[PDB]
């Protein structure tokens, strides 16, 4: 078995998947969905990785030839990970290894970190992915429930997932490469919980803002990300079901500035109006971050997996931004709600609502972009 | 056989569906989707009813015990209809009847007035329909495309239908009763070919505003509509496909008054704005005539069965009515799309696409109205 | 103005016959379920111009252009001019369909459906070729008994039958074969579910329709020993068992004809007497060889278990015993599929759904088994 | 600090072993695809203990929490800590499933999977109390290969067969039933698919694991006499015949154990040799009363079809030949739903969704065959 680093595979015969900084040895996996593809003859193919974890341990899935094959967690240190073995010498396999588990913002500890392959075959060149796609969101598009049972509730790894994902799934069909930037609980403005300091578009603009402390800081992920390496044909961002939550929980107190935060309803049950103009004015200023760092991206606010209520705001958002930027290339497209019969864990959408939602995502996808 | 003319039955033995006015007996059938259920126990049932026509002909739909049973031309004269025959005397059958055919705007001649029945049993109490909803649409409200080979194209009776019909289908999950109002190629603003005389909110007031001329004068169809007589839940408002599809089509000489009108699309390929503007007028002009009708109604904008395109000049329109009215009873629900699999004839919904809107749009219901 | 074109003044290449026809060419008797006729006509304009009588059982009819279900009726007694289509593009050609959704009645001897001639303003032209043939031989099932109608309705009456929402007809149209339908409800192919032996379709096999009786239907044709070399099947569907098998559990018939009591047997631990089943194996191998006879090349499938599957190892001796002495290697058995809770139709039959199973399944089938991809 | 319990030291009600066991407690020896064990568990923790030993073929297992699938991986040989679940709310129970992915290797003596204990930090509560019981032999369909997989590829290799995705566990899940797999990849009723005679399922079907062969097995204990009267299943579903019929289809198969070739003969026309064909009705005939034997109240259903039905009169022939000569009543035919282009899996085999749909008309016909409504 040859072992060869996985910065020293030229670059016509490896696909890495994520959103990468300047670390490139080992190679840092920093979101769900991200890792590595390659495609090699030989009868045995292993990964040398090195993970660590307190509370929230590693998950990963394995897809060979494009099929799901298996899923496991990595608890901490240095691993060896047999991919394939005893297979025919001569035939090529392409083996996709990637990470499950969401970025943790409250987590400096998390890792994953591939460093090289141990293989008796050759590496040949990888599919070629010109379609590219980013997927901004919540629990929803870190795939919470995808796996567990219905009545499962526990806030841990196993259930998360990309390997049973609307988002991996649009991008799968659509022959595209994929960046997923999502955490659960947050919003465009605030987390479900009233949290302000949970949005997106705080975390957006670094190579990985949802990695934090000094570690991740070493691995490079609050360096700012090179937007020009990667611009995606579109961005897909699915936010607001946290913002509309939030209206109908308790007010929070703000341990970094001592003040309380509430999303208030009237008397009438009616949203507080100022309340919804902060989750517009948050919308504006997103999507001015979004085209200032992609010029030419098609932005799609796709939403209603757990719920529509914030149609009108989201618009609303999208209407104001436009107008006052001249731009013609943000849209709206609302995603298929989950029915009873297709919930995961966590009431989140399960497998059979993430396939429902990207046949619809992939099919406008197919007449916005004339990817026919 | 006993004879009982259709305004003899009470009202506790009889639901009379879709829009009336003062004209009673015979009873005039003016919009698809309307028509009569009885329950009748005995062998036999016949239907003594009327039609006119010329060109397009009227087409009705028989259902017993909820079940889809016929469905049939009609061709001018007086006929009688025998609705089931032979059966069991003692058992109740519940008997519905309804047209097939929209309004015709520009039809004077076509009408179907339904006089009486001929039984041998007797009228039992109707099912009570207490939830409301109220349909507002184009073709696809229409049913057009409904019945009829992928690539028929005639613009004929026998492809519309009330029989096969997400509105139907929505109302029939919900035990709702239901009235549609629609007509092909009309929108908010204009027709699809720039007719601005083209548009539902012209013809909304009267008890059915697209049944013109002497005959339909002296049916009562042309007085306004006593809209305290049937307050809806909810109306469903299926337009704006056709005002899309007005910027994409040659410019429209209108006879009344000497003048050319044209949804402009810039060099740019993207819509004038002043032109979307005219639009989103429209809409907040619709919206007051909806709540002026419907003080308590739940108006919910349904849209995307043939395209979204027009997603963002439909939501400014909602949330800029919204906002100076104060009304926090608009919505906006985005319907699936038809894709390859699921056209009918004429490229538009067939039965299956019907089907999927009419799923998405009953949970959607269910959920806002709290009719679970 | 429309032209008149008589019904047996059309030339063959311009009219599909669907189903069994017998000597009577004008008017056109339409003898079983499915059967009818099939034209493409150009033309803004199409009436068919025919004849039914009836009593307690009223004809009915289904429509389809260009393959698509467009219309279903109801006709009474009399003479009838039916539109078919109207105000149409007038240079462009429509495959039209017309078809009879009630099945022949054996103990019906009014009920009739005669097809005349058309009225027509566009021409004639060549219809489609079916090379491929099908023949479907069956119960209520077969008849599409229960394809129309709610759950609880259970009214024995013809609005509840068809041909227009019917595994057989789905089965051929996604083939692109011409078809013919044989089938009574109730029936066996020893017994009904009765117990009435004399209630078997193999009894009303081989006349041009032997389930059209007395006078009326003796001038029609229909009592003649049907042709047939005429019309050769590359396979033949038969769904039947499930009322021999129900008539296990159902009291003794006495029969008027001979004053005997029939009654099909269970033990007292509630399987099959033996010896009873013994007479349906029988009835199969007598109607194996009855059907080997009459089409000597035909692949024969005995497609069964749309609901229940209890008579799978009965039927399979039947074609067993049959096929070991015969040395018939052109018989097979294929199980469909059962109809479930969620798929009933009226009469607690299979609804429309449970007939697109069954059909998808034996599509699947029939492509493998006769080269049909 | 988390608990260390041997396997053998947990009471039986408060542990389900799943599959055939022998003399062998601790550790438990897993045999068979689809072996394994489930407990319910409070605690944040739980960890299994075990040893595998492989060459060519590396096990596989996969993890279920409370029904749903969680993970599925490859063992390579050693002792494992396997962390099942970890971080959880400790007063809440959790139902725990892992189970063997591979099935029984006739010809490797090296694999094996033993279950030696659990970490855990919480308590072991009562498991379901399984009645219903169910028992499948068949082929690579029962072993699921080909339930996971790319469609092209071809390596006969572990990471392609499961129990996790397979229309077996798929039935035992939805009746809320105690299963048992044996099934062999290639192996008939009567023969290999490559006419190897030595490959049938009857001459391993009576020991603990008749394909758990040599000095390790034989230590583990896997080739004594399997007990039993110790698991009797409502139903035996049999899965056979596929390899059967492809062996006509193949070239002679020299056999190293007698030095004479084998070959299931096609005749020129086309069909199959009736001595031959005989052959399979013979070996069905001692199957069954293999089974009877063994199971003295079992339903034996005989479930064919999933990878074609060319094989179900021959079958059927023998069941029926079995049953009159026995007088069995408790013997039926299933035909299962064959793949279609859409739902093949990996070696052209049924995929995740023909496995489903096999699984829902077996699920049916159980509900009604055994009363689980
Ligand atoms: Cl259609």
């Amino acid at each position: 078995l040859q072992y060869t680093e996985i910065s020293n595979i030229s670059s016509d015969k490896i696909n890495i998947l994520g959103r990468t900084g300047k670390k490139r040895q080992p190679l840092p996996v920093f979101f769900n969905g991200g890792g590595v593809e390659v495609v090699v003859t030989g009868s045995e193919l292993w990964i040398d990785l090195e993970t660590d974890s307190d509370v929230n341990e590693m998950w990963v899935a394995l897809e060979i030839n494009g099929a799901f094959i298996a899923r496991q967690m990595l608890l901490p240190g240095e691993h060896s990970l047999c991919l394939f073995r005893s297979m025919e010498k001569t035939t090529p396999k392409r083996v996709r290894l990637y990470r499950e588990l969401q970025a943790m913002n409250d987590d400096p500890k998390v890792k994953l970190l591939f460093k090289g392959f141990k293989h008796d075959g050759e590496f040949q060149n990888v599919p070629v992915y010109s379609r590219k796609l980013e997927f901004i969101g919540d629990s929803i598009t870190s795939g919470e429930g995808s796996y567990g049972a219905f009545d499962d509730v526990d806030w841990i790894p196993m259930y998360m997932s990309a390997s049973a994902n609307y988002a991996t799934m649009t991008a799968k069909a659509l022959n595209a490469d994929y960046h997923l930037v999502s955490q659960g609980g947050w919003g465009v403005f605030c987390g479900w919980d009233n949290d302000v300091r949970h949005n997106l578009p705080s975390v957006y603009e670094k190579v990985c803002g949802l990695a934090k402390g000094e570690m991740n800081e070493e691995l490079g992920a609050q360096e700012e990300y090179d937007f020009a390496s990667w611009q995606p044909d579109a961005i897909i961002v699915n936010l607001g079901t946290n913002d509309v939550t939030s209206f109908n929980q308790p007010e929070f107190l703000n341990p970094d500035d001592g003040k309380t935060y509430k999303m208030r309803t009237n008397t009438d049950g009616t949203r507080n109006r100022e309340d919804e103009l902060k989750i517009v004015s948050a919308i504006i200023d997103f999507l001015t971050m979004l085209r200032k760092h992609n010029p030419n991206a098609q932005i799609i606010w796709s939403y209603g997996m757990l719920g529509s209520d914030l149609n009108l705001v989201i618009t609303e958002g999208i209407n104001k931004y436009k107008e006052n930027a001249g731009d013609e290339k943000v849209s709206f497209f609302q995603l298929p709600n989950t029915t009873m019969e297709n919930f995961g864990s966590h009431m989140a959408p399960g497998p059979k609502s993430h396939q429902n939602a990207a046949k619809e995502l992939v099919d406008y996808l197919r007449n916005k972009l004339g990817w026919f």
